[PDB]
């Protein structure tokens, strides 16, 4: 029993984190096989980050201008190369701790674990959602750039996120491990803002299902509804449309508790209009949207890695 | 920027998680050098749950009654003993992945990371606090017993909790790694009294200091308060007494924000009285007590 913001065990990723230094800029890289992945902006001085030409800045730079530290051991670079917004440094040694892994791109609403690192040393781990506006509400200070986000599926680490930069609202922006940014952002010290963020309806519903499975039942009513009727309520309260796809995904939790989804939507509908009337759900006054259906099921079934 | 409940990197603890089996019972164990530590209730049968006699159940066991599994490898048990409520199994292989470590007994209000495990396989990692009533609000299903809580300070892992049981209210009781329970709990399935939970006052104050450091001052006011008058108001909201020691401990965060501790107590007082009128602090619609003064310093600089 119990329900918490649960991160994946970080041991497989801790073994891949290294320090990447270029001039005075230090930040984190991911060392898999003989390649070190990190943000390309490690080749930028404070002057050059205002309006950088990366291909031009990179063409100057040679292998010996990149210091890579894996703990207290030096890795010699023997190849640099750019893919979209990530720098690929080839090194003389394959990482003996390379896990089974893949690069994947997550959708808004999907969650992942972030391993925060400073000077290539992991400091902490936490669970995140890719927001609809493609930002993450992380906790990064200076030197956290190159920190990665990941899911584990059996023995396989799926890397989905590399931290690049902070926005002025205190939220964060980054790429997939193939250097493609999540959201309409660019790697440049500049006036960039997050769009109007929305609430991930399917996640809130999944977390209400987690409440019911943990004995919190006070928000259930006798009333059902329709997707069309519920979505008009969602739109009004800055909630994502709920799709037939989302209803299918909530199928296992709808079966395991005997609450329809349109039933649970009716509950959310009423929670959206009338508020929580001073009560809480899973020790929260606001509706949590950073737990997927899969996250709920995995934690109320106890799958291991 | 940002403020998230941050667990420690679980890697050094993942390397120590093993499976212990005795009869039909299987739970997790902690493999450090040549010793495996687990809840002694692994040796209880289903009719031993109410009034187990551990000395009498243990003397009827030999080494080969304990199956220890470290991944697919079987560890060889060459000795066993009991210390308070943990079973200590001597094995013939020292854990090669043994980090630098110490065992420490924490006080209520202190925070740690839990590695939740099943069959000696880590499932997830989350941060939590020792409540004043010596329970923790964890996430723990059947078979999670022997999961450990810890802090990492440099290279050194401080083990402070091993999970033993769930109480009828859905909160979790466990022992230190010397096998002494936190709170008035015993490894019996008798009716056990989960004492009245209070809010960890010194933690809420730290989290308010953290909100100021991330540039949020909307909850401050122009009042100060005496320690005693603050505590008379706080008890009425089920808040733990704030002591002089708690006040000394907040000194650094006071100095960083230029807000005296008793000025910040004045804020909380007013916060308790008003609620938040549709506002949030560090993303929360209630007052967060699961971050310590030390946790806030580690995660904040502004
Ligand atoms: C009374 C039932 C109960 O305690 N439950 C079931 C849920 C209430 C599990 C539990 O706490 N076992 C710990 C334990 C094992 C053997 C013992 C013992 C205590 O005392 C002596 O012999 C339980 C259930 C779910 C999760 C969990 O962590 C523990």
């Amino acid at each position: 029993s119990g329900f918490r913001k649960m991160a994946f065990p970080s041991g497989k990723v801790e073994g891949c984190m290294v320090q990447v230094t270029c001039g005075t800029t230090t930040l984190n890289g991911l060392w898999l096989d003989d390649v070190v992945y990190c943000p390309r902006h490690v080749i930028c001085t404070s002057e050059d980050m205002l309006n950088p030409n990366y291909e031009d800045l990179l063409i100057r730079k040679s292998n010996h201008n990149f210091l890579v530290q894996a703990g207290n051991v030096q890795l010699r670079v023997i190849g640099h190369s750019m893919q979209n917004c990530v720098l690929k440094l080839k090194v003389d040694t394959a990482n003996p701790k390379t896990p089974k892994y893949k690069f994947v791109r997550i959708q808004p609403g999907q969650t992942f674990s972030v391993l925060a690192c400073y000077n290539g040393s992991p400091s902490g781990v936490y669970q995140c959602a890719m927001r609809p506006n493609f930002t993450i509400k992380g906790s990064f200070l200076n030197g956290s750039c190159g920190s990665v986000g990941f899911n584990i599926d059996y023995d396989c680490v799926s890397f989905c996120y590399m931290h690049h930069m902070e926005l002025p609202t205190g939220v964060h922006a980054g790429t997939d491990l193939e250097g493609n940014f999540y959201g309409p952002f660019v790697d440049r010290q500049t006036a960039q803002a997050a769009g109007t963020d929305t609430t991930i309806t399917v996640n809130v519903l999944a977390w209400l299902y987690a409440a019911v499975i943990n004995g919190d039942r006070w928000f259930l009513n006798r009333f059902t509804t329709t997707l069309n009727d519920f979505n008009l309520v969602a739109m009004k309260y800055n909630y994502e449309p709920l799709t037939q796809d989302h209803v299918d995904i909530l199928g296992p939790l709808s079966a395991q508790t005997g609450i329809a989804v349109l039933d649970m939507c009716a509950s959310l509908k009423e929670l959206l209009q009338n508020g929580m009337n001073g009560r809480t759900i899973l020790g929260s006054a606001l509706l949590e949207d950073e737990f997927t259906p899969f996250d709920v099921v995995r934690q109320c079934s106890g799958v291991t890695f």
